[PDB]
């Protein structure tokens, strides 16, 4: 899965900017990456305490929002080729739980995606 490189990089970056992100987001996000409509990987981006954590599998506790999308579509979003809000309304990106929180995370990570 191409998305693995991205989750691993978010993990590496949190080690340095994690505290600031945690204060700003204060949520837990679970990700179900599909490949064949079938789940190929699950990830959790915990931005609830400490410097945050990125780990494989389902959230250890409750996830505030769960995002489900294909590996390919996730990469399109990351590369700026697919707008996540447009993907959500077209049905390519599913979001469960507190949907608007993921948009909060989107904007906060964008900031750090240029420092």
């Amino acid at each position: 899965l191409q998305s693995t490189f991205v989750f691993e990089e978010i993990g590496r970056r949190l080690k340095d900017i994690g505290p600031e992100v945690v204060k700003k987001v204060n949520a837990v996000f679970e990700w179900h990456i599909t490949k064949g409509g079938n789940i190929g990987a699950k990830w959790t981006i915990d931005l609830k305490s400490g410097s945050g954590k990125v780990y494989q599998g389902p959230a250890k506790g409750a996830a505030d929002t769960t995002i489900i999308l294909s590996d390919e579509d996730f990469m399109e979003v990351v590369l700026g080729k697919l707008d996540p809000q447009k993907a959500f309304f077209s049905g390519r990106l599913k979001a469960r739980g507190n949907i608007m929180l993921s948009q909060k995370l989107q904007m906060i990570l964008k900031d750090y995606a240029k420092l």
